[PDB]
């Protein structure tokens, strides 16, 4: 009733002051007592209000997952919150803030073994979608971060994930579906195809989707063609 709705009383101008800082400290610290944890974590409207990330000094630097404080369902709302925090940087001070947010999304892969196809693909789609931000500094060290997640934070053989096939044609293709973004977002895929063949974990024709998507666009992509083809036999000669 009072907090979310009434915009005239509670504006950006109000809770930048010390009163607002103490208010947000007490409200976010309310998710520590065992009595109130379940209601606040499970509520939808609380998380909708907690997407109050606008202007700067909105308790914007403070409003992390408390402060990189993970547990130690409902992950889509916090994922969107991290998404908005990371996308806030568009310029002078919040670039490192955004990088810390990207690393927080990287850390999110590890914590809870409760993992499903939709949740994981939401994470990868968010990381790849962060390349769209026009700043180069955020974009390059976002894509290397998503490489780090794809390599060092995923194992294919599970009940909840089959192999790299749907991993390629899942959430990545929304990014592929922007013209100048191809040469990075394909090249990262060219890593992940071959790295898992350090073991040999891909059938002979399972990788054809990458051979399908690359020519699906149509001249750098044509000039990038033979470079993509030639390592297929370097795999044969090694790794």
């Amino acid at each position: 009733d009072e907090l979310l709705k009434k915009g005239d009383i509670f504006t950006q101008k109000f809770f930048a002051t010390n009163q607002g800082k103490e208010f947000l400290k007490r409200l976010f610290s309310l998710t520590e007592s065992e009595f109130y944890r379940g209601f606040l974590l499970g509520n939808e409207n609380f998380w909708k209000f907690l997407r109050k990330v606008t202007a700067m000094k909105e308790q914007s630097e403070s409003i992390f997952e408390y402060l990189n404080e993970s547990i130690k369902e409902n992950f889509m709302w916090v994922l969107g919150l991290l998404d908005e925090i990371s996308s806030m940087g568009a310029v002078k001070k919040s670039i490192e803030l955004s990088l810390k947010s990207i690393q927080l999304t990287s850390h999110l892969l590890e914590d809870n073994n409760d993992l499903r196809k939709n949740e994981i693909f939401a994470i990868i789609q968010a990381l790849a979608h962060q390349c769209i931000n026009p700043c180069k500094q955020i974009s390059e060290f976002a894509v290397v971060t998503l490489e780090q997640t794809l390599i060092n934070k995923i194992e294919i053989p599970t009940n909840e994930m089959e192999s790299v096939e749907e991993l390629i044609e899942g959430g990545l293709l929304p990014l592929l579906n922007q013209k100048i973004l191809i040469s990075s977002i394909l090249t990262i895929i060219s890593n992940v195809y071959l790295h898992y063949l350090k073991l040999g974990k891909t059938s002979n024709e399972t990788f054809l989707k990458i051979l399908s998507i690359f020519n699906k666009f149509v001249s750098d992509i044509e000039k990038k063609l033979q470079q993509l083809i030639l390592d297929k036999k370097s795999i044969e000669k090694g790794n």
